[PDB]
């Protein structure tokens, strides 16, 4: 369980930077957003807490937590947290650009998490997390989409993210099994056997900071780590996305929104 790469050094590289992410499947990129935008959409997600999920009223956002994740209506979240705005402001969309090479789509849908520590729990509550998949089992049909995951405050080891397995994504689509200890709507999800990701696969998550992203191929292969922070105890608070070149086909889930899919 390694540390990501900064790949911020190769992105005045065009050959570097695509040469890098053809082979790893991801870049981490430090301090590319703006950060008082991020800033914003963090204190978005943390009123809707508040309103929503008995958070305390005057809390910082890192003495911020619920207790429950499934307590907070999602839905609800949705008209709280603004991300549309973020990911289509100028800024942002530069730094997209960037990684593409070219003019870029975001995704209509976006997955916002709000996840608060368990460390001490006999029964911690973890099925609304992510076993191990790809992003391309789900989405598509087209497989030249890339994810773009981002820390709202900041991560650590302990108070978790995703970890990737490097240079995954490689052998295209894996199998996807039902896992009962992972459920959306009550309903199993799929994941890949654990066994089935390689010992060369390196897992790899390293803290981030917001300004920070982490993006990956449709193919990598990648799953949520628990929070089990302590000291600082932190929430998880994060969104992802997906973002395709402007040309490339724009299937259901790209113009879906998240409470309709
Ligand atoms: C495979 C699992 C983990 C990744 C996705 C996920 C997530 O929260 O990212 C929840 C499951 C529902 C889904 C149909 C979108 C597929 C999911
Ligand atoms: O953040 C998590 O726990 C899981 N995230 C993903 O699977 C993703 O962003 O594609
Ligand atoms: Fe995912
Ligand atoms: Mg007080
Ligand atoms: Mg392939």
């Amino acid at each position: 369980t390694g540390d990501y790469t900064d790949c911020t050094p190769l992105l005045g590289d065009r050959a570097a930077l695509d040469s890098f992410y053809e082979e790893h499947g991801y870049l981490f990129l430090r301090n590319v957003l703006d950060r008082d935008l991020v800033k914003t959409v963090a204190e978005q997600m943390r009123e809707g807490l508040v309103a929503l999920g008995a958070a305390d009223p005057h809390a910082t956002l890192e003495e911020l937590t619920i207790d429950s994740f499934e307590s907070v209506d999602e839905v609800a979240m949705h008209d709280y947290v603004k991300y549309d705005a973020f990911w289509n402001n100028p800024s942002t969309i530069k730094v997209f650009e960037q990684v593409f090479g070219e003019p870029v789509f975001v995704f209509l849908s976006t997955t916002i998490r709000y996840y608060p520590s368990q460390a001490g729990s006999e029964e911690p509550s973890f099925h609304y997390l992510t076993p191990f998949h790809q992003d391309g089992f789900y989405i598509g049909p087209n497989q030249d989409f890339r994810t773009f995951w981002i820390p709202l405050i900041r991560t650590t080891r302990e108070s978790g993210g995703v970890a990737l397995a490097d240079g995954s994504h490689r052998r295209g689509k894996r199998d996807h099994v039902l896992n009962e200890s992972f459920r959306r709507f009550g309903h199993p999800v799929r994941g890949i056997p654990p066994t089935e990701v390689s010992e060369d696969e390196h897992l790899l998550h390293s803290p981030m900071e917001p300004g920070d992203i982490l993006l990956f191929h449709a193919h990598m292969c990648h799953k949520s780590i628990p929070n089990l922070s302590k000291d600082p105890r932190l929430m998880r608070m994060s969104m992802d996305t997906r973002v395709q070149p402007a040309k490339s086909h724009r299937g259901f889930n790209a113009m879906t929104p998240w409470t309709e899919s």
